[PDB]
């Protein structure tokens, strides 16, 4: 049916840095905070899944 | 980088807006960088872990 969404639910697909899987990163982030943090990325940062954290 | 065990690999202990339950954003980044990024969720951010981004 209809619902509501709002900027806030964005999805970085990205990859795990230890084991080079597909994470879709849902990060709840207004596009151009995500474009800020997207850019932490495009620094340094990388996504560690919770499965692979947890496996280690 | 070459060796192992480098200041990056970071645990930004945080809830789910939606399952309000602990995500452990286990997050790659240099302290600051993690610690700008907790910022923006201080600022607004939230995230939405896997689980519910796909169940909604
Ligand atoms: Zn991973
Ligand atoms: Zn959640």
């Amino acid at each position: 049916g209809s619902h509501m969404a709002e900027p806030q639910r964005h999805k970085i697909l990205c990859v795990c840095c230890k084991c080079d899987g597909r994470i879709e990163l849902t990060v709840e982030s207004s596009a151009e905070d995500l474009r800020t943090l997207q850019q932490l990325f495009l620094s340094t940062l990388s996504f560690v899944c919770p499965w692979c954290a947890t496996n280690q």
